[PDB]
């Protein structure tokens, strides 16, 4: 049972080295993508009632605003180019909950490409600092869209890597347990021999 013990420990070591390598890389990619995803979604929480409540009630919508706004409602399920659909949709208090709720793996590739060509259309119009000047409420929600989509497609890359990681991780811990059961036996003998 002793030789068995390290005959596992080495495999468990190497496995963990492998896990750390791919996990270090996955985490480097996350650092590359995600702090920005978070910053935006904190700025989300930051944004006031006034700044948005005032503009929701406005007669006309500006162009930078209608431009960066309309697609987000294609992202949020009542895909509607209509202004009053944005009125009604965004009039809900539950939206103050929805603001931070949307996730990245939910997005669909035709939505991603449609919004990427929509970027080509609004590439100038999509500049956060430029947009802020339209509204204090605005700017935070610019980088918000940019980050989400950039994770998308790139995230899929992270699919094989992360599923690989899940596999490795499940089995390393699976094996770790079947390593303890052994040292348990080995100590249980050392004391029953004594």
């Amino acid at each position: 049972q002793k030789t068995e013990l390290e005959r596992l420990k080495h495999r468990i070591a190497e496995e963990v080295v492998k896990i750390e390598e791919r996990k270090n890389k996955i985490d480097d990619e996350l650092k590359e993508v995600q702090p920005l995803v978070n910053e935006a979604k904190l700025a989300v929480g930051n944004i006031k009632p006034e700044s948005l409540s005032e503009i929701r009630s406005l007669r006309m919508p500006p162009d930078v605003i209608r431009d960066i706004l309309e697609g987000v409602l294609r992202l949020m399920g009542i895909f509607d180019t209509s202004w009053v659909s944005m009125k009604s949709f965004l009039a809900k208090r539950g939206v103050r909950e929805d603001i931070a709720t949307f996730d990245a793996r939910n997005i669909s590739k035709e939505i991603r490409e449609s919004v990427e060509e929509l970027l080509f259309k609004n590439k100038g119009s999509f500049d956060p600092k430029n947009a802020k000047r339209a509204s204090t409420a605005a700017a935070p929600l610019a980088a918000w869209v940019k980050a989400n989509i950039q994770y998308s497609h790139v995230l899929e890359r992270i699919h094989p890597l992360e599923t690989e990681q899940a596999g490795l991780e499940s089995n390393l811990k699976k094996t770790e347990d079947r390593k303890r059961k052994l040292e348990e036996l080995l100590n249980s003998v050392g004391q029953k021999v004594s």
